[PDB]
């Protein structure tokens, strides 16, 4: 027989090594690999909508930087574009890559 009962490890997640660069006018595979849902081809999820939201976040990030930027500050801001389930996807990702809130104890990867 066998037995597991093991865990408490990273969940398909990993903290950034160095602040990267992102284009608010260009969508590189880098982002598509994390936000492929908007590039799937659904009628609800569109690639044009993913940008609108992103641009906002990427913008706010610097608007507060170097200080940390909470998603709760942009949640209500772009409540019209998409939903919370999406907002988190973009925000988080960008945070995982470093594009936003780089090196900060107030991240979602260090937690």
């Amino acid at each position: 027989g066998s037995s597991g009962s093991s865990g408490h490890e990273e969940e398909e997640l990993k903290p950034p090594e160095q602040e990267i660069e992102i284009d608010r006018n260009i969508i590189q595979e880098e982002e598509k690999q994390a936000i492929p849902e908007f590039f799937e081809g659904r009628q609800a999820k569109t690639p044009e909508r993913y940008l609108k939201i992103r641009n906002y976040i990427l913008d706010q990030w610097e608007i507060c930087k170097p200080k940390y930027l909470n998603k709760t500050s942009v949640r209500p801001g772009l409540k019209n574009c998409g939903d919370v389930n999406c907002i988190g996807r973009i925000h988080t990702y960008l945070e995982l890559i470093g594009a936003i809130n780089f090196g900060c104890e107030q991240a979602v990867y260090n937690r």
